[PDB]
């Protein structure tokens, strides 16, 4: 059982669930139908469990990439807008919501890293990456630095690498290319080279993590950081005089950061397929639907053009969206996890001297590719161990030289 | 014994081997050549060991699907009939015996599932699936259900899943796009959904199997069942007045049942290749040859067009042919082993509430691909270890 | 080590590093840039350890076959000899030094198996495989056999199996289609059928390894052997009147040896990529350059035309080049190892009578396309669980 004649929605408790419920109210008052919004724990964990017995929420709200696996398990119902409607959203957000060519979620809001500079010690920010070292001569010479951001994690380093032509997978004709990794090429190489050069030239540090990186900007210690929206509130506290903007060009190229997208999926097991659509198209994805949620907890930049323009009047929001256009969507496939991991150790070793640029990046391509094949066999092993006859664990691994065979046979 | 100079044939007990032994006789007149016929045991299991070391029969009769295995391993000789012999048989039986384009065996009998119904409870078969819920009440109102058959096995339940777009792997060119599985499409989805309803609406029981369903039908308890021509003999015995017909359409579409073709192949090792060809092409696949084998043990439909027409005079045989002319030829590849269990699972989850249709069905495809490539890599690794110690124990140790 | 404004070269201990060293002495004269030839142990093992931290020599000498792996690990630089200079080397050698479009090395020398025959027993060697049974029972009449060579290793047997149509992987674009394995076809089937026929008519023995074969020939027991230029020095010592010639044809088709190439590669981490190529293009890959190296030890046949034509005045060397020209350049890809032992097993079972040609030949294909991706999963385990954690 799910509902029937009523809507039950799921959204992460950290979001504007209060503001959303009031749209469910405007909706009960317009159609006479009850909207119950819920905020459970590990819902992104619980969902695939219950949705799979035919249960859970009618609608679900989450970052888009987690949906790849949902839509894969066949958990999301394919959605049905007219062309006239899709024209109301920045068209690239539509890219964030398709799988084997099928649209599977409504895209709510948009996340991306931007460039954050302390307006006090840097009134004008660098328009390109290549200025930053030479500018360090200035700032290091008043006992300050020019830039500091997390180096322990690829998500942060990736906008530079990708800039010159680097890329995860070839998204092309509404479809990803799982052989075409693009992390070995010309652009990724020069990208990671620059990044390592700075850590050799001593413009940066390789044990720079999150705690370490964030602090320094918050204490007017470095002029710039790279980070996304989720970070604002803490700079706000610090009292540090700040601004937010486009990412500096590298080799005349825009930096290409990874875009995450809040999305609204419809449970494939929902009786109320028609109502939910109705709620999302006609009530939520409206200026007052979004302005509503946004009031409870701000959304970053929004998907709806109309409301983006009204919201864009924040220089900080303006940047977030501008960068998010200049960026690449983040893939919702299985393969993505392996990539992350391989590129982590790529940059760890390259920046630690451990390995050269040209070699480590090539390793990530081949080292991360050998895992995608390994990950599906691991799922094949547990399915042949399952039955083969929400706790819940979980023998797990490891494998090696195990079986097994099959059964017997019928006949007569 | 590498055969040599004479013809030895393998084949199975459940077949008319004496009627074939009689074809070995007639042949022996005009060439003088002696055809022995052995009906050994698990000769789908002996043949790959005997013919590993150049031995076994010159020829083997078995179902086509097993031959892709033989054929793959390199065990069967590519055969060469001309244009003119080829048109003696339903061209569709030909794609049943191609491996990577090469014709590789001889087509004999054709096997498909059929609609089997009690003319006494029900005078008239439904051309349609949609109307089965309706029929059930008419019948259950007189202490009788409309339709019962094995729900546990995917091979029985496949035809409705297949009906509207479903397929194991895609065929395009005498070859099988193994990356083109289609149990996730809407067709499969629709068909599975429909069956699942029939179960939840108590028009059917999920614990229904071959035993129960064959029995219920044979005790005049359910107006209909789905079975193949193997079970015809029990229904005669039941003294139930049965008839057999084409399977019901779904969404206007014919049911798509898995086809099996009885097939004869030539040991890639056989010294007697020219011999065997003349025997089958000129003595067996003649109206009289099949007759003999059939008069011994019946064959169901046969690929030989002209004796096939004489057999359609039995209405039951006529519909086995109709059911199969519309069916999905059963694949002979490795990823078929895989595909069965994945579907066996999905269908059972879907029938039990365990999972939803879209889900249960959006797994097998992923599980089969992973289960197949798992099967192909683990047993090659096992064959690597097997012949590694078989070449070191008696060969490397032999020196002791 | 690691380098910086001077050159350092590695090349295996058993080669003309002295000639090579004395080219350094010439180069250093017109430049003032010191070259250093070192030949450390297991250098094909160590180089990928140290090229991987931005270290090792500036330039590396080893057979093209191991360079696949280096380039694939991003370890060597791309090389850009202009079109005029590629023209100086035999065109087909350039194929041995290309990896996914990229030119990754300079060919030097060429190696391949050849027919070595005893002149005293065999004034004139056969052009044909098929007449060897004739030849053998002509010879068994004087207690001598026609041919003995290494049957336990595919490298030696392949040239026959390949002769009528076999191939490892398909090549037709500086790229090796690895789903296209050609060990399952008519050519190779028959090519194996014949070899196996020889063995079961006693016209040849099943257990013939390398030594048995070297001995048999080196003590004039057998008229012919198949071997490469490495065997030569011992048939000098064995004092046998001997000839190195073209391999016999089969079903009218050139026998197809596997071709190996000594190649010179630049560390992608090398700070002197310019000099490196100036050295190689203007000092080493010149008559005098090779002449010198070739003097310390013979290179065999050489990838450079002009000086190749000088060495081809020696019939043995010329026959190496012609066999080389009719053979299969060796795949440098990873699926090549997987190729090897599978064909090693195919033969050993077909030749043992344990399996038919067709069964064994098809079984190798299952192993070739399975052990190749199993090695990819091997790297997915070790080089991940180790450096990953932990
Ligand atoms: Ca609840
Ligand atoms: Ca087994
Ligand atoms: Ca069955
Ligand atoms: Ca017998
Ligand atoms: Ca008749
Ligand atoms: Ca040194
Ligand atoms: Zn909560
Ligand atoms: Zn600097
Ligand atoms: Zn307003
Ligand atoms: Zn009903
Ligand atoms: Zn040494
Ligand atoms: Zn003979």
């Amino acid at each position: 059982k799910i509902e029937e004649g009523k809507l039950v929605i799921w959204i992460n408790g950290d979001k504007g669930y209060n503001g959303l419920a009031e749209v469910g109210k405007k909706f009960e008052k317009d159609t006479g139908i009850k909207v119950t919004v819920e905020h459970p724990d590990k819902l992104e964990e619980k969902f695939p469990q219950v949705a799979a017995t035919g249960d859970g929420p009618d609608i679900i709200f989450w970052a888009h990439d987690r949906f790849g696996g949902y839509a894969q398990s066949g958990l999301l119902a394919e959605i049905t807008p007219d062309k006239a409607f899709q024209d109301k959203l920045y068209p690239f957000t539509w890219d964030a919501v398709r799988y084997n060519g099928k649209l599977i979620a409504y895209p709510i809001a948009v996340e991306a890293l931007s460039l954050i500079y302390n307006k006090d010690l840097l009134p004008n920010p660098p328009k390109t990456w290549e200025e930053i070292p030479a500018l360090d001569k200035e700032l290091k010479a008043k006992g300050k630095s020019a830039l500091m951001f997390n180096l322990q994690e690829p998500y942060f380093t990736w906008p530079l690498i990708a800039a010159d032509g680097g890329y995860a997978f070839k998204y092309e004709n509404g479809k990803y290319d799982i052989k075409d990794v693009g992390v070995d090429n010309a652009g990724a190489k020069a990208g990671l080279t620059f990044l390592v050069d700075l850590i050799k030239n001593k413009h940066m540090n390789a044990d720079t993590d999150y705690s370490i990186a964030e602090a320094a900007f918050n204490k007017g210690e470095t002029a710039m950081t790279i980070n996304g929206p989720w970070a604002w509130s803490n700079i706000d506290t610090s009292k540090v005089n700040y601004g937010v903007t486009v990412l500096p060009t590298f080799k005349g190229q825009p930096s290409k950061p990874f875009v995450g997208v809040l999305s609204a999926g419809i449970n494939a097991a929902s009786p109320n397929k028609e109502l939910a659509k109705e709620f999302l198209e006609n009530y939520l994805l409206t200026d007052e639907g979004l302005e509503a949620v946004n009031k409870d907890k701000p959304l970053g930049a929004v998907a709806l053009k109309s409301y983006e323009e009204e919201l864009a009047k924040d220089p900080r929001i303006a940047a977030t969206m501008e960068n998010a256009q200049k960026g690449e969507i983040m893939p919702n496939i299985p393969q993505m996890s392996a990539f992350w991991y391989a590129v982590r150790t790529a940059v760890i070793n390259a920046a630690s001297g451990r390995q050269t640029v040209d070699a480590a990046l090539a390793a990530a391509q081949t080292n991360a590719a050998a895992m995608a094949t390994l990950e599906k066999l691991m799922k094949a092993f547990e399915s042949l161990k399952s039955f083969q006859q929400q706790q819940q664990q979980q023998q797990q691994p490891p494998p090696p030289p195990p079986p097994p065979p099959p059964p017997q046979l019928p006949q007569p």
